[PDB]
């Protein structure tokens, strides 16, 4: 499992009559130097095989008919195998912490039951649930925003709406006309306020600006804020505004642009998430993640044939919360249309277990690796609802600074084509005139969805934060990590490379009733049913 000492790389690169170039040699001394370094750090040692492989690179474009190369690409896959080794032989203890974010507003009761899960069954775990005390309203805002322009739309078409089959995209499209005009109206307010009193918090700001614009009471406002603060002061709320690292870094003002201006929650929570796993260490989920089923406890109840896999880990926890009750409120869509036979054989399995911890599995004393983030899988790949890291982590580092590459690349384009302050469309199409004419070829299809940056949260289908600051931002790190460089753009890896920094899929269950309905992105199905909705909201408005 070793790889390769000074001799055998040089049995392998060995081409008769040919003398050892500066360069060739280099390689040859940094290799034995790696094999001096037992007492080193993992960081340490990854840095040597890092530098080892700059080395290599050089070599063989120094000299490109070299009999050398083709023993020099071998063995350059060697020490991606050996990153891989030192990975998962040198594992430190993951800090006891639990990481949740709910940002922008007042958590409900099912997130608060969905988080209860854990700490019921991980008691030897501290919990975070991150939030802003400066920005209870954002979702209020929103919303108010939304709803206002969803009346101006409908109000836009009229009888138009009946016929024929009106496309409802047309509906959106308009729709995002008002909500790009009433948020940059809010924007300015909330840049001029700034500096005309930098002592005002978002709160406040929002509050205003709700009460000026929206006729929205004050006092009410008020004492929502009071409720959220007290609510989640009762359920390990851990303020963002006393993360003085995160402040104080350089994702602050991305995770504020996010909350404040795109009024994207999952986007902002997507930049905390990584810093608080960087800075504190633990384990990160999303609220409606709930913890790994234990495996023994179905293993006697066949999946039916006619039945997908995701459809039966669906039922398996629809089939707990039906006879234990966990979880106020949680559908049996899905269980209810097994054969009565399956639904006995559950109520039996479940009936003849006493506690909560012979249900949920624990997660215990975990360990990983210092060069490591670890991540959720889905069948789609990758997916950060789920993340595991020691404190300071390599790759978390590499995450942090992947987002901020990409923010430094959208913010460019962006921020001059909104400072001309012309409408949705024209500000759209200055952006992505200025998007297109900054792409090279290791970057293009990043910049193809960064064009769609606008919209997300409010037309259908608009998944650009998977760019940014989600996934593909991790994909990236960890491109940045076994191709022994930073600032990949081009992701070329697959997923038996991604593979690699896994969670096990035991530490969650990831489908859950919650996890069905995406609270900042929507699909055409959604939209399709919404736009009807509205229809029928806004004819049933005489009230
Ligand atoms: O109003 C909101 C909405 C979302 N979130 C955060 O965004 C995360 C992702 O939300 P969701 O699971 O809906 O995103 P999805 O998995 O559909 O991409 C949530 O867990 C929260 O951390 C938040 O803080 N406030
Ligand atoms: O990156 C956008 C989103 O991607 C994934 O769907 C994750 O579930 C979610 O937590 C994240 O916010
Ligand atoms: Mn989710």
């Amino acid at each position: 499992m070793s790889l390769v000492n000074r001799k055998q790389l040089e049995k392998m690169a060995n081409v008769r009559f040919r003398t050892q170039e500066d360069e060739y040699v280099a390689i040859l001394d940094a290799l034995e130097e790696y094999h001096n370094m037992s007492e080193n750090t993992v960081v340490e040692k990854y840095l040597k095989l890092k530098d080892i492989n700059s080395l290599t690179d050089i070599c063989i474009d120094t000299y490109k008919k070299s009999g050398r190369n083709k023993a020099l690409k071998k063995f350059k896959e060697y020490l991606v195998t050996e990153v891989l080794e030192l990975k998962n032989n040198n594992l430190t203890p993951v800090e006891k912490n639990l990481h949740f974010v709910w940002i922008g507003g007042q958590i409900n009761d099912t997130a608060i039951n969905y988080i209860n899960q854990w700490k019921d069954v991980n008691s030897d775990y501290n919990v975070n649930v991150f939030y802003d005390s400066n920005a209870f309203l954002i979702n209020t805002l929103k919303k108010t925003v939304v709803e206002s322009a969803i009346n101006d739309t409908l109000e836009s078409f009229r009888e138009n709406l009946n016929d024929p089959r009106f496309d409802y995209n047309k509906f959106f499209r308009k729709r995002m006309e008002i909500i790009y005009d009433k948020q940059k109206n809010f924007i300015n307010y909330y840049k001029a306020q700034r500096e005309e009193n930098p002592e005002l918090i978002i709160d406040d700001i929002v509050k205003t600006y709700l009460s000026n614009e929206y006729s929205k009471e004050i006092d009410e406002l008020n004492t929502y804020i009071e409720e959220s603060l007290n609510k989640i002061t009762q359920n390990s709320g851990n303020d963002v505004r006393n993360f003085g690292e995160f402040k104080n870094g350089e994702s602050f003002n991305l995770y504020e642009q996010e909350l404040v201006e795109r009024w994207n929650l999952a986007a902002a929570s997507d930049i905390l998430r990584i810093s608080a796993l960087k800075e504190i260490g633990g384990m990160y989920l999303d609220v409606d993640m709930l913890p790994g089923i234990q495996p023994d406890l179905f293993e006697s109840i066949e999946k039916p044939s006619s039945v997908t896999v995701d459809f039966w880990e669906m039922t398996k926890l629809e089939a707990i919360m039906k006879y234990k009750e966990y979880i106020p409120e949680y559908t049996s869509e899905h269980f209810d249309m097994l054969d009565e036979e399956v639904q006995s054989s559950f109520e039996s399995v479940l009936a003849s277990k006493s506690d909560k911890s012979e249900i949920f599995s624990s997660l215990g004393d975990m360990e990983a690796s210092p060069l490591e983030v670890k991540i959720a899988f889905n069948s789609k790949g990758i997916i950060n609802q789920g993340l595991i890291s020691v404190k300071d982590s390599y790759c978390s580092n590499l995450i942090v600074k992947q987002i901020e590459n990409r923010y430094k690349i959208l913010n460019n384009s962006l921020n001059p084509a909104i400072s001309e302050d012309n409408d949705f469309n024209t500000t759209t199409n200055t952006f992505i005139d200025s998007i297109m004419a900054e792409a090279n070829a290791d970057n293009g299809r990043f910049m193809m969805e960064l064009g769609k940056y606008l919209r997300v949260g409010f037309f259908p289908d608009v998944k650009t934060t998977i760019n940014l600051s989600g996934p593909e931002a991790y994909a990236a790190a960890y491109q940045d990590l076994l191709m022994f460089k930073e600032g990949s753009m081009n992701i070329h890896l697959i997923e038996a490379d991604l593979r690699n920094f896994e969670i096990s899929k035991t530490n969650i269950s990831q489908s859950t009733e919650q996890e069905m309905a995406s609270l900042w992105s929507f699909d055409d199905a959604r939209a399709k049913a919404q736009f009807e909705e509205y229809k029928r909201n806004y004819f049933e408005g005489a009230l």
